[PDB]
């Protein structure tokens, strides 16, 4: 259950977290990357987390995570906090796209991993 997920700064990798930094979480984001922004209190998130884990395994661009939660460290906070103004993201979740670097979609609130995997292809 995502109540149960370590909440902090991760990359998503055939279905399993490898929690980083925010050094590394920037860095991942200068390229080719898919930023999930989720919440552990975030009803919508629960209902998305097995779709978006589904996703991990369908496709080979790093899905970049920021999942909050009252443990979370100022750093890894406002840097997933800057990216979330600059995306303009609204509300939880949203997957937002980076391309070389740059920010070129979103895909706002829980969908099944097929329509996940459509915008990865599109986009990459």
């Amino acid at each position: 259950s995502l109540s149960y997920v370590k909440e902090g700064l991760a990359v998503l990798e055939d279905g399993r977290l490898i929690y980083i930094t925010p050094e590394e979480f920037r860095q991942l984001l200068q390229g080719d990357a898919i930023l999930a922004v989720y919440s552990k209190t975030c009803p919508h998130c629960h209902r998305d987390w097995p779709q978006l884990i589904q996703a991990s395994k369908e496709v080979d661009v790093p899905i970049v995570m920021f999942i909050w939660g009252s443990l979370i460290g100022e750093r890894e906070l406002s840097a997933a906090r800057l990216e979330m103004n600059k995306a303009g993201v609204e509300g939880t979740p949203t997957l937002v796209f980076y391309k070389e670097g740059r920010i070129v979609d979103k895909l706002v609130g829980a969908t099944p991993w097929s329509l996940k995997v459509e915008k990865a292809r599109e986009i990459y």
